[PDB]
RNA sequence: UGCUUCACGUAGGCCUUGGAGCCGUACAUGGUUGUAACAAGCCUAAGUUUGAAAGGUAAAAACAAC
RNA sequence: GCAUGUACGGCUCCAAGGCCUACGUGAAGCA
């Protein structure tokens, strides 16, 4: 029968459809692909899987790879994929149109549809709707008959590995007739396009559900195993299978298990008074680990090693905010210093004109950088001679280009795909351009990480930049203000106002002392800072020196931190010696140690053994440099292996240090302040030139940035009134706190804190009582703000918050930890707790109608990638409405099961909508005359078998109901109308003929 | 007697992240005088979640000589 | 007998995800 085939294929042209544009509604960068910026890894195909995409994942992929956020992670794809994907995002547009004629094709009432050309005719007064020339179906067809072929052959070569792995009588017969069935229909035929190559295409672009419920409804035969289930699955190796994910190469998905992992480890602070929590750490995982190697079992093992506490010895805050800036495309303005790359290096020597002297060497054969570099290097290629070998420009000119080299640091535009941030002592490097009478500027700003940190809260709370003004209202975003604070810097500079506060900020966290105090003339240095700097010195060098003769040094330990010690003990012999020979500085610069004197100090004393008897190092060490090492002659000459002169180097420097405490009076304090270099309080006739030098390169406080105005700020302000000591921070921490988060601090003061004793001061508490809270506090705070910045980067996957309640912890009441890291971290145990989604009717397109119930459904996080995305939540919010659910063991409507319900009454109401066409295209087609002389619902109605059952409004709302499938029960005025369709269609036996 | 769909375990592979150790490459920085600490780090307040002010120490960015 | 930073490649451990398989179960529908 034609119409069944018609309707069938009608339906499933309407659904894949359907379908196909619930992933792309605009453009998404289609038939524009520029390849992908991506380390593409060419993974070997597992065993026994078979080969085959079907086009949702065609799109997703090709979606994915050619997007942009994809620079450099290290992505995984199969043999033979990335040319067949450039394909797809080729023709892609040509496929959805294709699609889309062929459902409205198919999908036809009036004057019922014949077969399908292969010139697809598609045109005259039947479909004068020409949306595809002979070209562009012509392109679009080969793709689908060369798919076609390829799922054929696979088909055919599965099937015949059957037949020489064993078998018996029964396997002969069930594989001998699939074969010639598999292998006889084809894609073409006399300018007609074959029923099952259509239904092929059409399952090509669905799921495996409904491909299954259409394939098993394209032949009735017995509902038994169609054709030994392998011509009914011919279609379904297509037809993606739900319960995969489609987020394997979502790059945002990415930085959030990159962050999860990051915050599933316990920090190692460095704080001194922190030491008795990393003693009882230490223990208790040597403990655990030393149980955990005699078990017997997996599961014992595991619950053992469940105590042991993982560390890490530093964390990058400053990178994932500078990161989540980037991502917003935030910046825009300024220009970021990144990380020199040997491209960089190779490039600045092309464009500087330096490199010009090698006689056009043609070197593009290498290509990649840090070759041609090492080309030179082996060339001759020094660039550190020539500030000595030209005329008068050759300082203007190259003194600049060496010390540009010597910066490891580069300024450029920012983008999405640059990451390589510079991070300098926890600070980043802007920089702005101001105006002043008509000039361009630039400005550097070293920025702390504190300012970021206040930048992406306030992002992230309000989800707006923008901070209202103290005075005159209106509100400023936080990529200004920092231009109005260089330039007004810059202007106090000029005008030499250094007393006043720049924007309320109290000016002295701004204005450095060269320019905020002076004196004018040079102070008296006293008799106290001598003193304690020879004692902290002493201190130092004897701690060391006890330390030393523990690990017995037989020639091993630190042997940096020796040859500096002898080095720092013969400069200062020297430098006491000059100043009482009054020499000058240039008589002492001549006398000491250059760059390459001192690099070959360096290497002899590292290989002391390996040079003794050469020349070169009595040379340097007898010859040239007699006075500058003579306090160290007479014990080089009778030793070795630098074990002993180490020893001798930190005599001289006790001795020498003991005997200068009792030569420091008020009378020579000129000559040890100068020995020693402590200095007065600047000077006031040198303030025009710091200013000069500072109004350019300056940084940047992080109380910049107020939290007036933020929403709740009052209300916390008010609550304390009495903590004196506290700051801004605690409110961030309140904020993140109240919104569902963890951190180790937490664990720190709720598990381990209790079970240690801290040693007292003199007072009664506890030592290093200050910084230690400070130290923890530091990291409660960075730890919630990076949680933040994961669960964002979660909303960029999945489409959906993060909705979660994290259980508070409980003090320690006992003398043992009874409380395993691993089950009380929640990070560990993230993808095993349900989270909470709202649904709301969404009526047509992204609008939500107000004053409407929302509802909240617990969902598992592993399904938020496979069955969650474009889900179409309108059938969830029809069947918890017009059905009523009951709520399960802790009633909150899963959305498991109710995934199940909904799918079982999509199955029954695609049964329905195929009756209602069939039985509505069998009365159309006839009473074509009686039709046109709305008016169809009535002839359908008097095209019937009803004698008081139901009125023609009730038929109405039945096919409006079955069309657009609302999902209602089975009611009771629903049965009688089938019931009367069914009659119908046995009375004229429609659907029962070959 | 069985059929598919989910979910949980058990055992394999094949990739991709996160911490720690042993490493190796490859590159950059390292010297003597003066100017230079606004930014970041360390040490000082409370036996429980208080980074404000103050006192030391501290050379990350910068200027000029060999 | 060397310190810091950067990028890469290993080995070694732990852990987390994703894809394929092969056995058990638990649940919903169908013959
Ligand atoms: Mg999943
Ligand atoms: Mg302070």
């Amino acid at each position: 029968p034609q119409h069944h085939y018609n309707t069938l294929l009608a339906m499933a042209f309407t659904k894949a459809h359907k379908v196909y544009s619930d992933i792309r509604g605009k453009v998404e960068i289609d038939a524009a692909q520029y390849e992908t910026k991506a380390k593409l890894i060419e993974v070997e195909y597992g065993k026994d899987e078979t080969r085959g995409l079907s086009g949702l994942e065609y799109l997703m992929m090709s979606k994915h790879l050619f997007s942009g956020k994809n620079s450099n992670i290290k992505l995984a794809v199969k043999k033979g994929e990335t040319e067949i994907l450039k394909e797809y995002a080729l023709n892609e547009k040509l496929i959805y149109t294709v699609l889309d004629e062929l459902r409205n094709f198919h999908s036809h009432i009036f004057h019922e549809p014949g077969p399908v050309s292969f010139k697809n005719l598609y045109g005259d007064e039947y479909k004068p709707e020409k949306k595809l020339t002979e070209e562009e179906w012509a392109i679009a067809r080969d793709w689908f008959v060369n798919r076609f072929n390829d799922a054929k052959e696979h088909k055919l070569k599965t099937l015949a590995k059957v037949l020489e792995r064993e078998g018996t009588t029964e396997e002969k017969e069930d594989a001998e007739k699939v074969i010639k069935t598999i292998s006889g229909y084809s894609f073409e035929y006399n300018n007609c396009i074959s029923r099952e190559a259509l239904l092929f295409i059409a399952c090509m672009f669905l799921r495996k559900s409904d491909a299954a419920y259409f394939t098993k409804k394209w032949t009735g035969m017995k509902k038994a195993e169609g054709v030994f289930k392998s011509t009914q699955s011919f279609f379904t190796d297509n037809a993606l299978k739900e319960s995969k994910s489609i987020l394997t190469l979502n790059a945002d998905l990415y930085k959030y298990r990159q962050i999860l992992g990051v915050l599933s480890t316990m920090p190692a602070m460095k704080t001194d008074s922190l030491k008795p929590f990393y003693d009882f750490i230490k223990i208790n995982n040597d403990s655990y680990s030393e149980k955990a190697e005699k078990a017997r079992s997996k599961e014992e093992k595991e619950k053992i090693q469940a105590f042991i506490i993982p560390q890490r010895k530093s964390s990058n805050y400053t990178y994932w905010f500078m990161k989540y800036l980037n991502d917003n495309k935030l910046l825009d303005g300024f220009r970021i210093a990144y990380y020199k790359t040997p491209e960089d290096r190779f490039m600045y020597l092309i464009h500087n004109g330096l490199i010009s002297q090698d006689d056009l060497e043609n070197i593009e054969d290498f290509k990649t950088p840090d070759e041609k570099l090492k080309y030179l290097r082996e060339k001759g290629f020094n660039l550190k001679l020539k500030m000595k070998q030209a005329v008068g420009d050759e300082k203007k000119s190259l003194t600049e280009i060496y010390k540009e080299t010597q910066r490891n640091f580069v300024f450029k535009v920012p983008t999405i795909e640059n990451d390589n941030f510079c991070v300098k002592k926890l600070n980043v490097f802007f920089q702005t351009d101001i105006e002043f009478n008509g000039q361009k500027i630039s400005v550097q700003l070293s920025v702390s990480p504190d300012f970021l940190m206040k930048w992406v809260f306030v992002l992230l709370i309000t989800g707006e930049d923008s901070i209202k003004n103290a005075i005159t209202e209106k509100k400023e975003k936080i990529k200004d203000i920092l231009k109005k604070y260089a330039e007004e810097y810059y202007n106090r500079c000029i005008t030499s106002n250094f007393n006043e506060p720049l924007m309320g900020l109290e000016a002295s966290k701004v204005f450095p002392s060269s320019l905020t105090s002076t004196v004018e003339i040079d102070e008296k240095i006293d008799k106290d800072k001598i003193l304690m700097r020879i004692s902290e010195k002493y201190n130092e060098l004897t701690k060391f020196d006890e330390e030393n003769k523990s690990r017995k040094a037989p020639w091993r330990f630190a042997s940096k931190r020796k040859i500096d010690i002898i080095l720092d003990y013969v400069h200062l012999v020297y430098s006491d010696r000059a100043f009482d020979e009054k020499k000058s500085v240039d008589a002492m610069r001549h006398e000491a140690l250059n760059d390459m004197e001192y690099m070959d100090t360096f290497e002899y004393l590292r290989y002391y053994g390996r040079y003794r008897e050469t020349e070169e190092f009595k040379k340097i060490f007898f010859e040239d440099k007699k006075l500058y090492f003579s306090p160290i002659l007479k014990a080089m000459k009778q030793l070795d292996s630098l074990e002993g002169v180490f020893n001798f180097a930190i005599t001289g420097f006790l001795n020498y240090l003991k005997g200068i405490q009792s030569k420091v009076t008020d009378e020579n304090t000129n000559k040890y302040g100068k020995v020693f270099k402590v200095t007065g309080k600047s000077l006031t006739s040198k303030i025009g030139h710091h200013s000069e030098m500072f109004s350019v390169n300056h940084c940047v406080p992080q109380e910049l940035i107020k939290l007036n105005d933020i929403k709740g700020y009052m209300k916390w302000k008010h609550e304390t009134k009495d903590k004196l000591w506290i700051s801004d921070f605690a409110f961030i921490r309140n904020v993140l706190e109240s919104r569902g988060g963890f951190s180790n601090t937490d664990y720190l003061m709720k598990e381990v804190m209790p079970l240690i004793t801290f040693e007292k001061n003199e007072k009664g508490s506890i030592k290093g009582n200050t910084q230690m809270f400070v130290a923890l506090s530091r990291n409660k705070t960075n730890e919630l703000m990076l949680w933040e910045i994961g669960k964002y980067y979660w909303k960029e996957a999945t489409g959906s918050e993060f909705s979660r309640l994290f259980k508070g912890l409980e003090k320690n009441t006992g003398n043992k930890i009874t409380k395993a890291y691993r089950f009380t971290n929640p990070y560990y145990t993230i993808y095993q707790e349900d989270l909470d989604i709202k649904i709301q009717r969404k009526d047509k397109k992204g609008k939500v109608i107000v004053n409407s119930p929302v509802y909240t459904i617990k969902i598992k996080p592993k399904k938020f990638d496979d069955e969650y995305q474009y889900y179409e939540q309108e059938h969830i919010v029809d069947y918890i409405e017009n059905y009523e659910p009951k709520k399960g063991i802790d009633g909150h409507w899963h959305f498991e099961e109710l995934n199940k319900k909904i799918k079982d009454e999509l199955a029954r109401y695609l049964d329905d909508i195929y009756l209602l066409m069939t039985v509505e295209k069998h009365i159309v087609q006839k009473d074509f005359d009686k039709y046109a002389s709305i008016a169809l619902n009535k002839v359908i109605f008097d095209a019937l078998k009803h004698k008081g059952s139901f009125s023609a409004d009730d038929l109405n709302i039945y096919r409006i109901n079955v069309l657009h499938q609302i999902l209602q029960p089975k009611r009771e005025k629903y049965i009688i109308i089938r019931k009367s369709l069914i009659e119908y269609c046995a009375e004229n036996k429609l659907l029962k003929t070959m």
